[PDB]
């Protein structure tokens, strides 16, 4: 059961974005950002993830500010995480 405040499939941003909560369910592939190989990309190694926001599998994410993403999610803004 998600969040209250969980990102929803059809918000405008999810779609544009093509965000999953579940990774393996995803455009990872087609999208082959760099920085990893595709299979591996999730918000858990994304440089978005707020690893201070949201409490468990459900944690921020800066481009949806006010929600949650789950950390074995992925968009097609995945950005390989510096830290
Ligand atoms: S920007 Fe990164 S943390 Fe945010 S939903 Fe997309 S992949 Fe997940």
């Amino acid at each position: 059961a998600a969040p209250a405040n969980a990102v929803t499939a059809d918000d405008p941003t999810a779609i544009a974005l093509k965000y999953n909560q579940d990774a393996t369910k995803s455009e990872r592939v087609a999208a082959a950002r760099p920085g990893l190989p595709p299979e591996e990309q999730h918000c858990a190694n994304c440089q978005f993830m707020q690893a201070n926001v949201g409490e468990g599998d459900w944690k921020g994410c800066q481009l949806f500010p006010g929600k949650l993403i789950n950390v074995n999610g992925w968009c097609a803004s995945w950005t390989l995480k510096a830290g």
